[PDB]
RNA sequence: CGCCACUUCAUGGAAAUAAAUCACUCACGAAUGUCUU
């Protein structure tokens, strides 16, 4: 009913985890891009959602579509209807699928 | 005064010695220091 897994990630090559991308904003990029030693938990959650959408073959491919609202419902109940945001940081549930 | 020829056919020494053996210049120059979604 509620199965728990342990997921181990083995780096097969050199990895790069993004930073602030800038000490300011506007249009500037950073000439030196530094790698965080750890990814954000948002990255882990998005990886889980993407892999779940890969197992159940419901992926967003090539320009743009509307994804067959029944498929929209199944994707909502699989991965949730929304990404990780800190607006719902006090919500009692993860809000995902 | 007459008559008359033989012998010998390079050895020893020096057989390369000093000077210069790379020198000067250039030893990186210019563009890009983030860009497009």
């Amino acid at each position: 009913m509620n199965r728990h897994y342990l997921i181990t990630l083995t780096p097969m090559d050199w990895f790069f985890f993004g930073g602030e991308r800038t000490l300011d904003d506007g249009k500037s990029a950073d000439y030196i891009s530094h790698s965080n030693k750890f990814p954000q938990q948002s990255a882990l959650l998005g990886m889980i959602r993407y892999q779940l959408l890969k197992q159940h073959n419901l992926l967003s491919q090539f320009p743009y579509t509307e994804n067959k609202p029944t498929e929209k419902e199944i994707m909502k109940t699989l991965i949730g209807e929304q990404s990780f945001r800190m607006t719902e940081r006090k919500a009692k549930s993860l809000g995902l699928g």
